[PDB]
């Protein structure tokens, strides 16, 4: 097992706009346990994982990040009498299918509270606004990720050979932005 490189980190959680290449979702996973009114963190439960390419066979898609988000979960072995926050860190919003699936997914879990804070919106000008919608319907909190994310992130789930996080330029400016533009997204 190894922590998260720290160029592939910046690469793909860099929320900059204006540039092109990031092809890939990179979802970073946490998990809280609801003890005496307070949310305790299960450290055993962190994790990252990725989109997966596709086949060689064609045809099919590769494995969005969030599927196989949903796919682990069930091996966690949750206790269904007990009360769980779920938090995804996400280097892109989920696309429509992805987002009506994780919907799906905590209506049926109740159990389980899900937070998704992803550094960029993914708006594909179809039904990518519906699913965040429909999502937060269900009940997921969805959030941008501001530097106090970033940082977590860095600090919690990158190989960092204890090199502080160092924002990119814009990091602010591009969250306010975001924040903004999610709002617009969950009001309408
Ligand atoms: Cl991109
Ligand atoms: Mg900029
Ligand atoms: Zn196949
Ligand atoms: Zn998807």
């Amino acid at each position: 097992r190894h922590s998260m490189d720290p160029p592939t980190f910046t690469f793909n959680f860099n929320n900059e706009p204006w540039v092109r290449g990031r092809h890939e979702t990179y979802l970073c996973y946490e998990v809280e346990r609801m003890h005496n009114d307070t949310w305790v963190k299960l450290n055993q439960r962190r994790g990252f994982l990725a989109n997966q390419a596709p086949h060689k066979h064609g045809f099919l898609e590769g494995r969005h990040a969030e599927l196989c988000f949903l796919d682990v979960i069930p091996f966690w072995k949750l206790d269904l009498d007990q009360d769980y926050r779920v938090t995804c860190f996400t280097s892109w919003s989920p696309c429509f299918s992805c987002a009506q699936e994780m919907a799906k997914f905590i209506s049926k879990n109740k159990h389980v509270s899900l937070c998704i804070k992803t550094a960029r919106i993914y708006d594909d000008q179809g039904r990518a606004q519906e699913g965040l919608r429909t999502l937060a319907e269900a009940g997921a909190k969805i959030s941008i990720m501001t530097y106090s994310e970033f940082k977590h992130c860095w600090d919690t789930f990158v190989d960092h050979q204890g090199a502080p996080f160092q924002p990119w330029d814009g990091l602010d400016e591009h969250s306010q932005d975001l924040s903004g533009r999610l709002r617009a997204i969950l009001q309408n």
